[PDB]
């Protein structure tokens, strides 16, 4: 079973971890990659209740399992504050335009 379900992408806690800990590894040392600048500031437009304090920055989790390096950043993604701690993981799968769901 999936912990977090994207459409239909299906991810692990442990994938959500490892690519949580690769997204706050480069917004500590203010690097940002990708011609969309990952990790770059979530505004929580949607105004999902997490449970974490902002601010909160995105991240892309990949369904290849591989960690984000550049490239197309998919659909999904990780977003994670600034104590480093899990806020939620959202996509843009099923969201009309810009806009993004949870995962399931
Ligand atoms: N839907 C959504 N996108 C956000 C938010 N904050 C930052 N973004 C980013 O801003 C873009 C324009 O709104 C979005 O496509 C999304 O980038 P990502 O593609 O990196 O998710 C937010 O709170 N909601
Ligand atoms: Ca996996």
């Amino acid at each position: 079973a999936c912990d977090y379900t994207c459409g239909s992408n299906c991810y692990s806690s442990s994938d959500v971890s490892t690519a949580q800990a690769a997204g706050y590894k480069l917004h500590e040392d203010g690097e940002t990659v990708g011609s969309n600048s990952y990790p770059h500031k979530y505004n929580n437009y949607e105004g999902f209740d997490f449970s974490v304090s902002s601010p909160y920055y995105e991240w892309p989790i990949l369904s290849s399992g591989d960690v984000y390096s550049g490239g197309s950043p998919g659909a999904d993604r990780v977003v994670f504050n600034e104590n480093n701690q899990l806020a939620g993981v959202i996509t843009h799968t099923g969201a009309s335009g810009n806009n993004a769901v949870e995962c399931t």
